């Protein structure tokens, strides 16, 4: 077997699966760990976008009532160190101690904010575990299939603690941990004791190449088998090589810009709305995305299933209203900083360049401020910044409620004073089953989100990868890389 060489845009701060939730972490943690339920993106000849949920660590499951799901676990599944996976490891993964409890905030900072209203799991036997919520939740199944639910070994994790575990991870996944050199690489090796489809690569290296041009030239040399986070502008050149090709897809993620609402200038919605209303998304999608990216009609995505609104109108573009809103606001022409980690996000810097020009035209002077990976400045030194949200549920709950909800980081850390109505509907949607009331509540939340502008949705990026033709791997409609039955050589 060949050793897989990946030229990536970035690396996560940790390999602890919840702390690895980013654009850069899932592509690694998906190799080290498994979930109870997994998604088959390639079901029924789909091009890496199938919504099909299949058994993984749980061979079967059954919803008992409105707040509990019993899982029958796959037997004799071994962790990388030889310890057998039991219901105890599953219970610990979803425990108050490790995940959603008050003390857990020091280990997994976003654990509670991203979790459901969990109640302590129930271990029925060695291979039977019931996951439960304190209040009704029809989201247990989707949460279990998500990036929040990768199963950790209880004894090893507790022995090391969350911080040391994130630097020496042990999972059940197809690839085991070899090395993690921060700001350089993550090396993994084949787990030949894997319960599922056998690893096809002997080794996997995720090498940071922050500059996309250095990344492209890296594949042409070729120092890499696959390179990530490209732009549709890189397409024609890579494809001009007979042994190289681009591989891309629209992913279940949106790019955005957001605000530090603790800053005087961003406390009121006026300037935030003015900046939102001047964003010309169709020109950005032509100039930088060559029609490949997509513009959602608000905080509304097809993956939401029953909570997606297909009748919803597009987000407003109104330069004249934006101009008036700048005039009415307290803003005085003082340069506003916009923080970006270079091109961590595809087209981050070219996108900002276009917006600075759009904003200059409405009377807002915006300045780019670059920061190195891991060198993000203190919160009060930042005003505007770019971000992305992976839509991780087959439901509208994620990410409006975990990110923008009353217990979320946009309101708590970033100072968004959300209207009472918004927070009230967030509570109803978490608890209500699907229906007219729930559908309408999500639509009213979407209306408040656009009126308030705590963040401004830009587009669903078209995720562009490039690879050696002799490396057979197909992208998935999510911000991760899948190698299970989706990696071979020659
Ligand atoms: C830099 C990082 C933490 O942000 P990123 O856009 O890579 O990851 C987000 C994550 O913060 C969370 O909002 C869920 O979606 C991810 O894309």
């Amino acid at each position: 077997r060949r050793a897989l060489r990946l030229g990536v845009n970035g690396l996560p701060n940790s390999l602890e699966p919840v702390n690895a939730i980013s654009n850069v972490g899932p592509r690694i943690v998906n190799q080290i760990f498994d979930t109870l339920i997994a998604r088959d993106f390639f079901a029924k000849g789909a091009p890496g976008n199938a919504i099909d949920l299949v058994p993984a660590l749980a061979e079967s499951w059954e919803r008992i009532d409105e707040k509990s799901v019993r899982f029958k676990l796959r037997q004799k599944v071994m962790f990388h160190d030889g310890v057998e996976l039991t219901a105890d490891d599953v219970a610990y993964t979803f425990s108050s101690e490790r995940l959603w409890g008050p003390e857990a905030i020091k280990k997994i900072p976003l654990g509670k904010s991203y979790s459901l209203d969990f109640d302590e799991p129930v271990v029925e036997d060695k291979y039977t575990v019931t996951l439960r919520t304190k209040t009704p939740s029809y989201l247990i199944e989707t949460f279990v299939a998500s990036w929040m639910s990768r199963i950790v070994p209880k004894e090893y994790y507790k022995k090391l603690g969350a911080v040391d575990f994130g630097n020496k991870p042990v999972g059940t996944g197809p690839y085991k941990f070899v090395e993690f050199v921060a700001g350089d690489r993550v090396v993994l090796e084949a787990n030949d004791a894997y319960w599922g489809p056998k690893p096809t690569a002997s080794k996997i290296t995720y090498q940071i190449v922050a500059e996309p041009a250095t990344r492209v030239a890296g594949l042409i040399s070729g120092e890499y088998d696959i390179i990530t986070t490209l732009t549709p502008d890189d397409i024609q050149l890579i494809n001009s090589y007979p042994d190289l090709e681009t591989r891309g897809t629209l992913i279940e993620n949106f790019h955005m810009f957001t605000f530090n609402m603790n800053q005087e200038v961003f406390k009121d919605k006026k300037l935030r709305r003015a900046l939102a209303l001047a964003v010309n998304r169709p020109i950005m999608v032509e100039a930088l995305w060559k029609k490949q990216a997509s513009i959602p009609a608000g905080f509304n995505f097809p993956n939401y299933g029953e909570t997606f609104d297909p009748k919803r109108k597009a987000m407003e573009y109104n330069v004249e209203e934006a101009k008036r809103l700048v005039k009415e606001s307290g803003y005085d022409g003082t340069p506003i900083t916009y923080h970006t980690m270079g091109n961590y996000y595809a087209n981050a810097m070219p996108a900002l360049m276009m917006m600075i020009e759009m904003w200059k035209q409405i009377g807002v002077n915006v300045v780019m401020k670059t920061y190195a990976p891991g060198s993000f400045p203190p919160d009060n030194q930042t005003w505007m910044r770019n971000w992305s949200n992976g839509q991780w549920m087959t439901d509208a709950y994620a990410t409006i409620v975990p990110e923008f909800g009353p217990n979320g980081q946009v309101q708590k850390r970033w100072g968004w004073k959300a209207p009472a109505e918004f927070n009230e509907l967030c509570q109803k949607v978490t608890v209500l089953p699907n229906g007219k009331e729930r559908f309408d509540a999500y639509n009213r939340m979407r209306d408040i989100f656009e009126e308030e502008a705590p963040a401004v949705i830009l587009y669903q990026p078209y995720d562009v990868y490039a690879a050696r033709k002799d490396v057979h791997w197909k992208p998935v409609s999510f911000e991760m890389m899948e190698f299970r039955n989706n990696l071979s050589f020659g």
